[PDB]
């Protein structure tokens, strides 16, 4: 089997992509935050404290015939941007671009912190980590990829996130007209849960390239590109005015400013992100200070290669027995 789902930016700033999902009988299409960084399928519900939903779209297993309370099972996460969410769990029905898994584990959510609540385009998050990370207790469960990948025709997904565009999640096969030349595989370490791998280098604009090497891990759910602060550094001395401002809580630099792009190695490839990707706008409504798309990791404790990162590639998320990452130009 294979399934196909565009996903779509939540706003013009590609803060976010949502992507449909149907659950349920008669389906309940919600519409979800894909998620490579975490491993639960979670969802605004009719579970969902009142005060905390305004405007989302809820499940109601009440109303699904194939729903079934997962007798004894909650969840609560907490992700690295502070936010967070708990609950009960069903198993049910669910489906992207037209593949199906029958029991999955579909978190409804009793309760959600601020920042969930103030986003009504985002309905829940579908987490594609690996399933060591889901929080469920006291029996872990496993993610909608680990369900479905024993019936896919290759055991892969894969992102191609737009630049204030929709894109595409595909599951199940490569689509060989997505990207151009080749697709560079690299090694993947999941001990930390994680699609984590290490790039080769960086260069910033038309400069020389430097090769060292960057673990970090490819999320989609997370908006920036996170990497040491030396190379941060190193890009936005090349932004006339660009200052890391504590007050903010980032790099910032004039509005004004052209942006020089940035190339990240993948093995002896590289992959160019254009200047105009890393902006992310005032910082507030009217300010000529903008905020940056490339921000220091420190204190994070990992380097995480976010959309701003993804989106200039079409990205393999290979979970054969051996786990690989490929990334492509496009």
């Amino acid at each position: 089997s294979t399934g196909s789902a565009t996903t779509t930016p939540i706003d013009s700033l590609d803060d976010a992509y949502i992507t449909p999902v149907q659950i349920g009988t008669p389906a309940q299409t919600l519409n979800l935050d894909f998620d490579t960084g975490s491993s639960d399928l979670w969802v605004f519900s009719s579970e969902t404290t009142a005060s905390e939903v305004d405007g989302q779209t809820i499940y109601t297993p009440s109303k699904s015939t194939t729903a079934k309370l997962l007798s004894g099972a909650t969840w609560s996460i907490s992700y690295g941007d502070g936010s967070s969410s708990s609950g009960d769990v069903y198993t049910d029905t669910v489906s992207v671009g037209g593949l199906t898994v029958t029991g999955q584990a579909v978190e409804s959510a009793k309760k959600v912190s601020s920042s969930f609540t103030e986003d009504s385009t985002i309905d829940g998050l579908l987490g594609l980590a690996f399933s060591t990370l889901n929080t469920v207790s006291p029996t872990q469960q496993k993610t909608f990829f680990d369900n479905a990948k024993a019936s896919l025709d290759s055991p892969v997904f894969t992102a191609d996130l737009g630049y204030h565009a929709p894109g595409t999640y595909n599951f199940g096969f490569i689509d060989t007209t997505a990207y151009t030349g080749s697709i560079t595989y690299t090694a993947v370490s999941t001990k930390q849960g994680f699609w984590e791998w290490t790039s080769t280098g960086y260069a910033v604009g038309s400069g020389t390239f430097k090769s060292t090497s960057i673990d970090g891990i490819a999320d989609t759910g997370t908006t920036l590109l996170y990497l040491p602060a030396t190379v941060v550094s190193a890009y936005w001395a090349q932004v006339s005015g660009a200052k890391s401002s504590s007050s903010v809580g980032g790099y910032v630099f004039p509005c004004s400013a052209t942006l020089p792009s940035f190339t990240f190695g993948v093995g002896s490839a590289r992959i160019v992100i254009p200047g105009d990707y890393i902006d992310f706008g005032p910082i507030s409504t009217g300010s000529s200070s903008c905020f940056g798309g490339i921000q220091s990791s420190a204190g994070i404790g990992i380097n995480i290669f976010g959309d701003v990162a993804l989106k200039a590639a079409f990205v393999v998320f290979n979970g054969a027995t051996t786990p690989t990452l490929g990334f492509a130009s496009k």
